DNA sequence: TATATTGCGCAATATA
DNA sequence: TATATTGCGCAATATA
């Protein structure tokens, strides 16, 4: 077209495009930050599982050394 | 309207630009998938914590 | 009718 | 010389 209506629609779409690109770029930043939070939580849970597993294994071996 | 050197340079750059943004899109999707991986893994580890705590409490009840 | 989404072309820019 | 990167825009598509 390349008329007055075309120039107006292109101006509005260029604004919407930049706004949509900003939203996606921000969503990628929140996703990267969420990986850091989940990784720290994952390391805390691994240490807790390891601690309880050793505590349960020691108690189980303690019960198995018991006579009839 | 355009020289042959320009048409070939633009043809090669379109391949590079598409290849470059294809990898960037895959890296962004990998970060999104890592959220799903860690979320399901943290849920599994929390269930393992609760399982070990129950097995500890059940075994300690055998004292008396 | 409107905005939102996005692969693509472009050229400036970065890098090899 | 070359490819790699990327911020506008464009236009086809999706959505309201």
């Amino acid at each position: 077209k390349h008329s007055d209506e075309y120039k107006i629609r292109r101006e509005r779409n260029n604004i919407a495009a930049r706004k949509s690109r900003d939203k996606a770029k921000m969503r990628n930043l929140e996703t990267q930050h969420k990986v850091l939070e989940l990784t720290a939580e994952n390391e805390r849970l691994q240490k807790k599982v390891e601690q309880l597993s050793r505590e349960l294994s020691t108690l189980r071996n303690l019960f198995k050394q018991l006579p009839e």
